Parts: structure tokens; C-alpha cells; sequence
């Protein structure tokens, strides 16, 4: 009886095997846009991804993670809220069901047909294990996907699916460059948060853009084809692997633009 996404398991259940679900700096939250406020001394956002490495995409059997050679500064998230160098670990999404829903952050309440996470760990703690007992150790990108028009740098994430459709399948997938996933604003909302699914730790810098990306129906549907379930199981569709948005309480959400 594992945590997940189903009637039985999803996040209201959560909170039974790790109570920080109930915690002071749990994420998502709701970007309230009228109550955010403008930081003139957060800095410009540094992403540097020319040198990343991807190595391999995996189904989780939550969602699917395409993993990086973090064993280097070569793929590196510096400056807006941040002290020091984030190394890009993975990326991944959560999505919906339906285009009306699939993200985790929403904006005034507003939810998006998906959400892209890229997970970076802060190189002072040496590795992602002892990063994420640190309340500074995870930097995580935010983007959100608007379904209209095809994205193409998400492509050959899209055509590898097929070949990692059941927990615990993985595929090879090098020289992908996640430059091809960033929106043309790097505006971004910061706060301090949390990892969205268990352990649920209070770990994370959010930094959510401003700009979604467009993905194709034809793009999120692929999404949707995955699976929850092991190969041979009974098929569970892939779909509404978001958490919803948890209580802001003593924090505020800052805005890079004014
Ligand atoms: O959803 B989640 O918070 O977002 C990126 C950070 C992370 C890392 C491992 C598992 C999940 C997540
Ligand atoms: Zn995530």
C-alpha cells in the first residue's frame, strides 16, 4: 500500500507516512499574482545548460525522469534567489487527464495542462542524498505547458515513451538539450517550498516562470499513453500525477519583474 495518485494513495493520504505533508513549507502552492512582490534585489536567473550531459530517461511508475551526469559543474542553475551552484540532476513533468488541469503550481488559481520540473541539487552539500536534509539544498525550475502549438524540443522526449511505458523501464537518451524546453522569459516567481511528492522534504527553492511553454495535443496526448502499472499488470493510464496546491502560510512569494 504505496503512496501514489490513485483513489486509495494520493495526497490526502499522505500525510499518514510523512506528516511534514501537513508541514510550515510544503509545496505547490497557488501564485497569488496580485500579492506577489516585485524584489528588485533578486538577481537575473543564470541557467547554463550548453554543457549538459543527459544519459537516460526512466518511468518511475509516478512519472518519467530523463537523468544528467551530475557527476561535474556541466549543466548549472545560479543567481535570481540563489546563493551558490545548483547541478542539474533530471527533469520531469506532472500532467492531467484532461488539458484543464496536470500542473502543481497554479496561478490565480489557474492550472495548467502540465508542469515541467528541472531538479538541481547545491554543489556546497557534495551530493543530492545530503542536499535534500538541507533547507537550501534544491533549486527547482518550473515551467508550465499550455497545450496549442507543437514544441519541438520536447519531440524526442515524446517519440522514446513507447520504450519506457511501464515502471521500471528505462531507455538510453543522450545529447538531449534541455535549452529546447525554456521559454523565451526567464521571469520568474521564487519562494520557499518543498519536493511535491514523498518524502515531501523542506528542501526547495522554487523558482516558477512566468511564460508556459505550448506543447501540441498530439505531444501531452503521448503523455497520457504512459503507465502506473508494471509491464504484464493490469493497465492504470499515467494521468493527474499532480499534487494540489498546500496552505502558503508564513511565506512570501516574490516576483523578479515588476
Ligand atoms: O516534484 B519534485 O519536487 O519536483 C522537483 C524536485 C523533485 C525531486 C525528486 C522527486 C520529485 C521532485
Ligand atoms: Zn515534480
Amino acid at each position: 500500500h504505496h503512496w501514489g495518485y490513485g483513489k486509495h494513495n494520493g495526497p490526502e493520504h499522505w500525510h499518514k507516512d510523512f506528516p511534514i505533508a501537513k508541514g510550515e513549507r510544503q509545496s505547490p502552492v497557488d501564485i497569488d499574482t496580485h500579492t506577489a512582490k516585485y524584489d528588485p534585489s533578486l538577481k537575473p536567473l543564470s541557467v547554463s545548460y550548453d554543457q549538459a550531459t543527459s544519459l537516460r530517461i526512466l518511468n518511475n511508475g509516478h512519472a518519467f525522469n530523463v537523468e544528467f551526469d551530475d557527476s561535474q559543474d556541466k549543466a548549472v542553475l545560479k543567481g535570481g534567489p540563489l546563493d551558490g551552484t545548483y547541478r542539474l540532476i533530471q527533469f520531469h513533468f506532472h500532467w492531467g487527464s484532461l488539458d484543464g488541469q496536470g500542473s502543481e503550481h497554479t496561478v490565480d488559481k489557474k492550472k495548467y495542462a502540465a508542469e515541467l520540473h528541472l531538479v538541481h541539487w547545491n554543489t556546497k552539500y557534495g551530493d543530492f542524498g545530503k542536499a535534500v536534509q538541507q533547507p537550501d539544498g534544491l533549486a527547482v525550475l518550473g515551467i508550465f505547458l499550455k497545450v496549442g502549438s507543437a514544441k519541438p524540443g520536447l519531440q524526442k522526449v515524446v517519440d522514446v515513451l513507447d520504450s519506457i511505458k511501464t515502471k521500471g523501464k528505462s531507455a538510453d537518451f543522450t545529447n538531449f538539450d534541455p535549452r529546447g524546453l525554456l521559454p523565451e522569459s526567464l521571469d520568474y516567481w521564487t519562494y520557499p517550498g518543498s519536493l511535491t511528492t514523498p518524502p515531501l522534504l523542506e528542501c526547495v527553492t522554487w523558482i516558477v516562470l512566468k511564460e508556459p511553454i505550448s506543447v501540441s495535443s498530439e505531444q501531452v496526448l503521448k503523455f497520457r499513453k504512459l503507465n502506473f502499472n508494471g509491464e504484464g499488470e493490469p493497465e492504470e493510464l499515467m494521468v493527474d500525477n499532480w499534487r494540489p496546491a498546500q496552505p502558503l502560510k508564513n511565506r512570501q512569494i516574490k516576483a523578479s519583474f515588476k
